[PDB]
DNA sequence: TGTGTTTGGGAATCCGGTGCCGAGGCCGCTCAATTGGTCGTAGACAGCTCTAGCACCGCTTAAACGCACGTACGCGCTGTCCCCCGC
């Protein structure tokens, strides 16, 4: 399954008012059996694609270093 | 949601009493500083030599300088996780 679903599912499972950090996303995908080490660069890209698709709102920071929430709009 | 002011309350500080022990003074003594004198020599001074430090010049080339260009490291920001702190 593509990493955009795994990320969206992790952000939905940890839904809050702040927003899953990249470190929490790493932890959730690793707990989901996804190798976050080798494919970290893929994650940053896929995450960026999800922000560029507007599917994730950046709530703090800039780019992948930030916190993110599912764009309910 | 955010900026700003206020109060009980522990903790450091001030003040007065007090008492106690070491610092300051006094005395008797002694031994080390002082006086005077002799004598030896350490070094102050003159004087002489020669070396090695300074100033200069010219030439070559290697290093320093300025500049272009790119990337990688420093630094700021965010997050988390845990391990020292206060009690």
């Amino acid at each position: 399954p593509p990493v955009s679903e795994l990320i969206t599912k992790a952000v939905a499972a940890s839904k809050e008012r702040s927003g899953v950090s990249l470190a929490a996303l790493k932890k959730a995908l690793a707990a989901a059996g996804y190798d976050v080490e080798k494919n970290n660069s893929r994650i940053k890209l896929g995450l960026k694609s999800l922000v560029s698709k507007g599917t994730l709102v950046q709530t703090k920071g800039t780019g992948a270093s930030g916190s993110f929430k599912l764009n309910k709009k």
